[PDB]
């Protein structure tokens, strides 16, 4: 806008330059019967607007006094006061102001398109927030704390908005429905009503983080097209590695056919072991399709080593998961697990293990405000003997959970010190403090950031196949002796059934293949494994065997 | 103003150019006996004072010497000094104190004439606003909060003044003696006080809102020339909509309104049960069903089942917006009447299940406006 | 400061300009064989600094251009680069920064005498500070507040340092030394801290304001030469205001002879009367030394009007005090005064009313943290009936003394509506407020600020003979028929006794001449009032009658 | 640095003067005949650029008119727009982004060695620092609090970074791999937060003081060189001198420092009543009469009468000063021992009535001293 302006004054400087060089021939011809050539012109013309004033060309009629008069005013105008006020109006104020006073951005251009817009600002999403900045896609948050637009603005890793972001007019000045993804991340009541208002005025899809994962339903209704419980998730995964020794978790079940379940080693009989010296698929039928370890989900391999720390991610049956969790095979007696921290997560974390049940002691200072159903003793875990008189002598494990990461480091150094045995899971509400627990002596630990931003980050990529397979299923399929030797793209299954294989592995190996690409050779007795409609894999077994 | 001054300074400057010229020409005719026109003096001068200095006019005398120095000087100092150090002193320095710096208005300018005070501004005074805005009334709002004052500056369809609305010379800065009218919105106690200052300026018109319709006598008493009671009327449509035996009315929110709906589903009369998170500081003449109703199965234990109504009133429109989900959720059919604090929800209860909407923003705006209009 | 180096620099350029001219004229004769006059010196050297350049007078020779090349750039360095920078730095820099950025003032300069600190800002010393601005004393507050020494330098009646009050550094930098008097208005703690300091460095004269009476004599020893207890000072104005008739109220006590007291005329047989028709000096001996009405003392005449609002200042012995209660003289029975706020004030009122005694009652809604003598109906006032209750109905007056001036507007509006027979007192937290509360229906109104200024103030002012008068006494003395026509200046009094002429009444008069000019002319019969130690009240009698 | 900017400028400056001259002999010599000397051609150009224009050596020449014209033109850009556009840009825009709004430090120069980090700023880490000024030590404060980082800015003997002690990557910019020391005077829970994260970065002498005896062993374990227990030693130091039957002593103020001096006497043992206002958070093995000291006669209640000693603990000065004078008032030999949190309140509580006076700020500035000293 700004430089526009700016080269056009230039060329209007141009002009008045052109013009009185011309002006001034003309005048000293039919005034003073002089000639000068179109050089001469240009030359007085600048010696004089810029004020040189050489003086070897110079009028002698009152006529020409006038005109050399106006020239030189001129001159001053447009170099001397124009030109520096302009600079100071166009480029000096402009900085200042917004340098030293916060500008609120009210509202987006109107051409902004597929960008994601951020409701509700804190760990998670910040995480999320710079996680996707190192891919570079366009994050809009909105805030309504004039504070916080300004902290905000300081440092950016995207644009802020400051508005109401339950006002449909706000809405309409971010382009919702322009707009590739809505992540509604306020209270559960803001985002029922962020939804209902956003569903008014398109279908741009949105995740949804329940507070409370009883409001997900409500959630779902207002409009959400994915509800994230994410304390409810955070208690699982603290749950699930408090026990003395790991045991099958289920995630998902496709319709009552492909089961998928997570199992943390520790205390395992494959802890130590590598995935085909323990044999699990040819023991259970189940497929590994991945492990997670260090914060990164990889491929199974035969040689690769299953440490305490590791997670295996399976898809079977349900009898085929009833055969691993014979293998494991079974919990040591009198388990007992201390939780400190009765806050929502720390409540969910106590949900799930009371629904195995394995029993277990919270404890937190005060009365929960939200739960009703928990037994807690009170009392401050940092003071003095508090959790000797809860017996924390007889635990087998304990999780430590409070909202404050050097209160769960001091506890997890304590606890490591005086109790070198038991299992120590603690949580870290910031990504900066992970090492810290595991240095103070934590078997495991749970961050808030990394386990929300994956989530949310994984629902966001997958976007494009996120409300497909919303609703859908994943299925397994051993590969039809038929199709032994052809390819993916030659095969045509999709344009046939109109499922997509997402993985392939062999007869006899640990080894799978995911996302396999089109020119993928199909082997024998290979298993396939693909997603699609709960329409489409009755469609499947149908449509491939008839043509 | 700054233009004043600005082309006031270009007077004196031509004057001084149309001084020097003459002054030039005199000088050189009686002290080299050299005579130059009008339009070669005003040439000269502006040469010299512009700095250009082409050469070709130059004196050969000392006192002519000393006069062209004294030119040259004046036009250094007119020119390169004080039009810049004029420049920035001028209207540069008001642009950091009001542009750098938030400057809130603290005084309306002596002839505002027409004007109407608004004392508390509110969902339902900025609905006013926005509503009587065809007729192009200037509103002014008071505030004594800075933090606020500053938040109505930047989006505006309205003046904003801070300053205690409660102060006689505050409210003469803000000139009520010639205002159109005032509305007090504020607090009972505030709008006594807001009165009988008022009372002791001026007899402008003053229409008050007021929490509690006992108030209302002693707001006149004060000097109000309409007391209007919101809560009350406002409580009054939630119940009415909610009836037009074994009928059965849960009113969730014990706040004021909540409260004016109960009383008014006395004198019909039909059961009832309030429910609310907290007790009421101003309220001890109903029975309330304490714990939050947020959480879950606290309507289920009070019996959602049996109920033939429900009447949402919350002080928060996200959380009715919530309360009229989990409701509708529950219960397909059931009469549902929520309150709408903002008509910016309004839709969004209508939305969640709602079977009709009491917007206090509307129905306040519509009533005050047509006592503005009718006044 | 600046101004100096302005007009410094100014000096400068004229000998560069005197300089370089007087070489000109050295180069263009040793050089090229020209003569040229001082005139066209500084003429040609005018012309090339200021870059005007005529070329009618330019050199030939390589030296003369090395000159006129160093005396171009000179030029354009002092007049185009350093000047308007110099500006910028001089003037622009300190403008802009000490007007969008607040620099604290955290010393006094070293010159600083006479002055007056004050420590704890509020109402009453804002008011205090406003009301002796209209004199033009020199003020300095002090603060530890950063956000509050902000908000009192963009207005200020007064300048601001700050620092923290108790300490000596900071003292120091004050000048506490040299200062005239210090208001100590911080907590009781900090005002014995600050005490304690300001005397390990001098003995500059202190005011302390004490917040609960049992302390005054803690801040005595902590080295305050005046102590204040304006809470319980607002709290008898308010008492001796509630009841049905005024009373006589004790003031002072000098040394058991003169006695000071003041009675409000409210309900008195003096009220609508005159002076001289209620002949109260004839029936009691008493002196009126004077009449308060409309917060203005002034002196009695007598056609004065006494009006319900008027307050009586009274002077004499004990005995005569004790005519004027009989005069008065008996109080109605069933006496029953609601007191509305239990705060400091509020307290200090029921207190005093208790002193009497007087039946009362107090309401509040919450416990007293600092009270636990009276005995308090909770509840609030504000809602309904709460006063119904307590039995408001058999009150004979009401003290409306919450800290909230606009709910002790609506409190006075409602008690006024439902009682229009009682007597009404009501506190005022700030001055903006004390016509409304008149407005409202209240029979007097004591406002905290006006109070506290006047007596301040009046410890100020008063200063020269405050700790002269402190510790010594008033008496008064039947003017001795020896004098009787002499001048005050020609009996030589005060060179004799030490005492001073405070007061000179007539024999047979309402009337009183306060502070008599030494050329007054005593009479006979008359009665004088002076003032002095309590040693040159003995040696008064005596020395008078000596010598 | 703006300097070399600057100068670098000038040089380009002189460069330009150079080339202009030799061209213009040049251009004078084949164009017109004309011959010049180096000094006609400096002296031409500096005439030129500068605008001065005397005009006794021009051109007649369309060529010699176009190089004219190009050499005035060069002198207005780089002499009228860059040099003063530079100027403003280059330091009049640092000057706005550090004295019109505060800019907190947030990171260490990479060359920065030998330094002390202090963590968490307070009476006893402040006396530390104007204590050991004269070894000039570079000392660097840190704080997660933006509005005390502003206040240490201000007055200093110290330089001071705002950001998160605990963060491993703000401790990678404060060079605590390159520190001479680190004082670690957050809570314990802190400390050892911040021990363990200095620890994943460096071997750092850390010296910690610790609030809770029993937590010395941990943060040794976190990792820290040496555990300093303050309120420990200064509870003792306060016991100690309230000594050296019927002996009974008051301590006033239960906070932990209180509760140390009355661990402290159970060992001698001296029988002692302590008095608080509230009740203690980390505190449940010692018996504390509650109830407000200030008021007047708590003290009274309790007998201050047949006490034999008094020690003031309050974690406020004045309070103790204040403290101070009553008791001295109420009994004019009783034995007082007054703390001071501050050293510029020792010189009040003697002046109180105080006997002896323990100064928590010397005390511990002189510890944590000579264990930077000794090392
Ligand atoms: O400098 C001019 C001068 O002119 C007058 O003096 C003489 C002048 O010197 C002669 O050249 C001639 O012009 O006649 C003049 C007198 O008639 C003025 O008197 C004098 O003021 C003035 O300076
Ligand atoms: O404009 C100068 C010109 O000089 C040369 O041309 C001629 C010139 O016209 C004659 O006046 C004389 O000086 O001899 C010159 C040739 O020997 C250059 O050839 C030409 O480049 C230059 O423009
Ligand atoms: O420069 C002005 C010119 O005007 C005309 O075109 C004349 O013919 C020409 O001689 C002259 O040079
Ligand atoms: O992810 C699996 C989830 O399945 C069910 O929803 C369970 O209620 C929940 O405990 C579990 O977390
Ligand atoms: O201006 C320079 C002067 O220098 C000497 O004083 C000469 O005597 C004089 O003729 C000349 O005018
Ligand atoms: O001013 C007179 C004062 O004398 C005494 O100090 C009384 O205790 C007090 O009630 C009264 O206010
Ligand atoms: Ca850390
Ligand atoms: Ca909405
Ligand atoms: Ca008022
Ligand atoms: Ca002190
Ligand atoms: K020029
Ligand atoms: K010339
Ligand atoms: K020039
Ligand atoms: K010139
Ligand atoms: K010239
Ligand atoms: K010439
Ligand atoms: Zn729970
Ligand atoms: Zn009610
Ligand atoms: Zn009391
Ligand atoms: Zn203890």
């Amino acid at each position: 806008q700004n430089l526009k302006v700016l080269l056009l004054y230039c060329a209007f400087l141009l002009v008045m330059l052109l013009a009185y060089a011309s002006i001034f021939r003309y005048l000293m011809w039919h005034l003073e019967g002089r000639a000068y050539s179109f050089m001469a012109g240009i030359y007085w013309t600048i010696t004089v607007m810029t004020t040189l004033g050489f003086g070897d060309i110079t009028f002698e009629s009152d006529a020409g006094y006038l005109f050399a008069s106006i020239v030189t005013v001129s001159g001053v105008i447009f170099l001397d006061i124009i030109l520096p006020f302009g600079f100071v109006s166009m480029f000096l104020a402009p900085w200042i102001e917004r340098r030293l006073r916060y500008h609120p951005t009210i509202e987006l251009p109107d051409d902004t398109r597929g960008h994601i817009l951020i409701f509700g600002i804190d760990p998670i999403t910040r995480t999320l927030i710079r996680k996707l900045e190192s891919r570079n896609h366009l994050f809009v948050v909105v805030t309504d704390n004039y504070d916080q637009a300004l902290h905000l603005e300081e440092q950016e890793g995207f644009k802020v908005v400051y508005g109401s972001p339950t006002d449909a007019h706000v809405l309409a000045g971010l382009r919702v429905a322009a707009a590739r993804s809505i992540i509604a991340n306020l209270s559960d009541p803001d985002n029922a009503n962020l939804c209902l208002t956003v569903r008014s005025l398109c279908q741009t899809p949105i995740i949804a983080v329940v507070k409370e994962p009883v409001h997900g339903e409500l959630l779902r209704l207002a409009g959400a097209n994915q509800v994230v419980p994410l304390t409810r998730i955070l208690g699982r995964y603290l749950g699930i590695r408090a026990t003395t020794c790991g045991a099958l978790a289920h995630i998902l079940d496709s319709f009552g056919n492909l089961q998928i379940a997570e199992l943390p080693v520790h205390g395992t009989p494959f802890a130590g072991k590598t995935i085909g010296e323990s044999g699990i698929r040819q023991r259970t039928g189940l497929s590994i399709i991945g492990v997670w370890e260090r914060g990164s989900l990889t491929t199974p391999q035969r040689e690769t080593v299953l440490t305490e720390q590791s997670l295996l991610v399976l898809a079977g049956t349900k009898s085929q998961l009833a055969a691993l969790e014979y293998l494991i095979g079974e919990a040591p007696e009198d388990e007992l697990i201390f939780i400190i921290g009765h806050g929502r997560i720390g409540c969910a974390a106590a949900a799930f293990l009371d629904r195995k049940p394995v029993p277990f002691i919270l404890i937190d200072r005060q009365e929960s405000p939200v739960c009703n159903d928990h037994v807690v003793v009170y009392g401050d875990a940092t003071v003095g003997q508090t959790l000797r008189q809860a017996g924390i002598d007889r635990a087998s494990g304990i999780i430590v959970t409070t909202n404050d990461d050097s209160t769960n480091i001091f506890l997890t150094l304590a606890c490591r010190h005086l109790h070198s045995h038991i299992r120590i899971v603690a949580r870290a509400n910031g990504e900066e403090n992970v090492d810290q627990l595991y240095a103070a002596g934590a078997d495991f630990v749970v961050s808030n950031a990394s386990v929300g931003a994956n989530i949310l980050g994984n629902l966001l990529e997958h976007k494009e196949s996120a409300f497909l397979s919303e609703g859908m299923a994943v299925f397994r399929r051993p590969l039809p002796p038929a199709m032994a030797g052809k390819t993916i793209a030659e095969t045509r299954l999709r344009p046939l059934t109109g499922c997509s294989i997402v993985a392939i592995e062999a007869p006899d190996r640990a080894d799978i293949l995911i996302s396999p690409p089109p020119e993928t050779i199909l082997a024998e007795g290979a298993r396939l494994i693909l997603i699609g409609t709960s329409e489409q894999e009755k469609t499947f077994d149908q449509t491939i065997a008839a043509r």
